[PDB]
């Protein structure tokens, strides 16, 4: 490449690897929007929060993908799998299955951050630290606190704190 | 001091006092406010209702420190202890607490007033009147309208009330 | 925690020490500003550069506070010690006792990040350096030109360079 | 008087007497204006400063002669005896005497106060606390600070502070 200046094979590789998961992530989500949207399920508010995430990780991918570029490296795509479950229950486990998504996402960022400073890569671990691992903690925090609610309100009654969590929180 | 008139030694000690009770309260607040914002209480209505309150001991504080100012008097800071607690429980306990914490500010301003008044310093009177003591009867009535609210949901159902407060009143 | 990942309790803990730190220097600022509201300092372009410090200090607190919470940590306050001096000179005796302050906090900042990195914690690291470190170099940079200006001025006449300072500078 | 109320003639007495005080004051004040308005004296801004205060006092005659009336007193005029200078000085004299002109009225109007309490007379009280003793204070401050800095230039340079203090502050 007449481009690529201090960009390891490794990072190259890790970057196409984040990627993919960045992509199964978005499929997870739009199969959890499209769930909620169920009309046996019918919660729109829980729909549109996991449809914007689904949009939201795949500007996590696009974003990759155009650094891998800018670098010098060459973007490879792999199959992808497609998610965990079928159906996803009612809004907490939905909620602490998103937690766990996102968990996963954040080591793998926090895993390639690992490899840039490894690798001296300054300009790698700017990215990350400029685009994704703030927005990853954000929404884990965010996460997290409607998990409280729900649990909270279905603790009460489960149907009726249903409702009301996506009535008057999403 | 070329301006200090009608100013007692004894009312210019309870006005520091009295700093050091109204920053007492600031950090007290700031407490209270981020516990509601912990993701295991994720209670944000209740986290800005304490915020702003810590931000109004705060101007109460600077308050009486132009004032001790004005009349020549000389401030000074001591320690500040922390707060109370650590965790703050529930949304009705954290409501008691500060009706607790607003009676002693507005004793203490009363007791303040008893003073300037044996002192016969309408000045100081007139400044108490004026800037605080309406303004802790109106607090006051606000938090006790909002411990009846709490007490009357959470009787109910104690997660489900919780969280209906803090979407429908704060 | 739910949301706990990555958050050491080492630095956890060091961040409730540096709110501790945050906090005890905008008490410090807030005692700056009224003794140059007093009647026989009366340096009002004094008073409300340290006023406004007192208030940034407090931003920088809650900044650390709201970080603790988003990484699952704990806040837990302290008491707060009282300023070093009831009484603060001249103003370069002002100018340079709030340089000391801003160093202070600058190294607890840097000591800070170096236990970030020794706990390979990027998103504390990308946090410090972000919110706090080239805003605290700007502030020393500011605070030096300062002091060079009223050294310069107060060389030459002291109270007519005081006032000189106060009116033309701040 | 069909109206009057509660309204003592030690206080209707008090009133006439605090007029002839506010009077005199206003007197003084357009002395000490067109002093400095001399083309051997020349400082614009200490003439305006004390303009200023001339017609505030006025305003201040005037008040209480509305509230005599509003009471159903009876307004009764003096001589207005002539200030207690012709020349007034340099900046610093000029503001001292000012500062001792509105001790004096502050004083007066404490007396009032206190007749006014003697009396229970509560309508004279807050008449008093609310237009009269929380301006006198603010004024009383402004004047030290204005003190303080004239003595701080004129002990560096006199001259030289003198105009600086009347462009700058003034």
């Amino acid at each position: 490449s007449q481009i690529r200046q201090n960009y390891s094979t490794e990072v190259e590789a890790a970057v196409n690897r984040l990627v993919n998961l960045y992509l199964r992530a978005s499929y997870t989500y739009l199969s959890l929007g499209f769930y909620f949207d169920r009309d046996d399920v019918a919660l729109e508010g829980v729909c549109h929060f996991f449809r914007q995430l689904a949009q939201q990780k795949m500007q996590g991918a696009e974003r990759l993908l155009k650094m891998q570029n800018q670098r010098g490296g060459r973007a490879l795509f792999q199959d992808l799998q497609k998610p965990s479950q079928d159906e996803w229950g009612t809004t907490p486990d939905a909620m602490k299955a998103a937690i766990v998504l996102e968990k996963s996402l954040n080591q793998a960022l926090l895993d390639l951050h690992a490899l840039g400073s490894a690798q001296a890569d300054p300009h790698l671990c700017d990215f990350l630290e400029s685009h994704f691992l703030d927005e990853e903690v954000k929404l884990i925090k965010k996460m997290g606190d409607h998990l409280t609610n729900i649990q909270r309100l279905v603790g009460s009654q489960a149907g009726l704190g249903e409702y009301l969590f996506e009535r008057l929180t999403l």
